[PDB]
């Protein structure tokens, strides 16, 4: 049912899912001049070494690059976190054009794209049951501008004319996802949502505050998947990103000066 079509999208979504109203939906706009430099946060422990990516999949709102999460393998912890979450898919947001496509946005400027790298606290033992704690997710945001390409990413740039449609999947063993990462890891974080439906309220936002460059050809190829499933009337995946929802009674926090 739910999309970002004419008729079915992010303005639509609170009346099947009420949550959408509520009083930590994501994504928000990052203000710079307000967020709070806390010097009680840590540096970020990104522990990707161990990755084990297995397959790509067109889900009809983005695709996931998902991974083997059945161990700790790649995990992330430290920064506002409190003990150990597993990596178990990233994917993208991005727009028609330049201009838009982040989901956050900072001093309300909207970047082309951003990745999530999404995972689990494993103290709740599956991903499903995570999903229904206030701390059950740790979602690392990455914004990308459109300028020299990003090496990293052409592994999944090129897969993707194999699942351009709903349903598709590829194998996808053996991508490193520290090729996706800037150089600086300094970060914002607030307590927030997962942005599509169901919209539950379980994750804590880690959002980096350098962005990535990816090339012009690098996101053209992201804008020639498909919503549709195959053979279906052709809707090009563009503009796949919930606007900025009310902060309410939140407090963004730096972990910079
Ligand atoms: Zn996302």
């Amino acid at each position: 049912h739910w999309g970002y079509g004419k008729h079915n999208g992010p303005e639509h979504w609170h009346k099947d899912f009420p949550i959408a109203k509520g009083e930590r939906q994501s994504p928000v706009d990052i203000d710079t001049h307000t967020a709070k430099y806390d010097p009680s946060l840590k540096p970020l422990s990104v522990s990707y070494d161990q990755a084990t990516s297995l397959r790509i999949l067109n889900n009809g709102h983005a695709f996931n690059v998902e991974f083997d999460d059945s161990q700790d393998k790649a995990v992330l912890k430290g920064g506002p976190l409190d003990g150990t979450y597993r990596l178990i898919q990233f994917h993208f947001h991005w727009g028609s054009l330049d201009g838009q496509g982040s989901e956050h946005t900072v001093d309300k400027k909207k970047y082309a794209a951003e990745l999530h790298l999404v995972h689990w606290n494993t103290k709740y033992g599956d991903f499903g049951k995570a999903v229904q704690q206030p701390d059950g997710l740790a979602v690392l945001g990455i914004f990308l501008k459109v300028g020299s390409a990003k090496p990293g990413l052409q592994k999944v740039v090129d897969v993707l004319d194999s699942i351009k449609t709903k349903g598709k999947s590829a194998d996808f063993t053996n991508f490193d996802p520290r090729g996706l990462l800037p150089e600086s890891l300094d970060y914002w974080t607030y307590p927030g949502s997962l942005t599509h439906p169901p919209l539950l309220e379980c994750v804590t936002w880690i959002v980096l505050k350098e962005p990535i460059s990816v090339s012009s050809e690098q996101v053209l190829k992201f804008r020639k998947l498909n919503f549709n499933g195959e053979g279906e009337p052709e809707e090009l995946m563009v503009d796949n990103w919930r606007p900025a929802q009310p902060l309410k009674n939140r407090q963004i926090k730096a972990s910079f000066k």
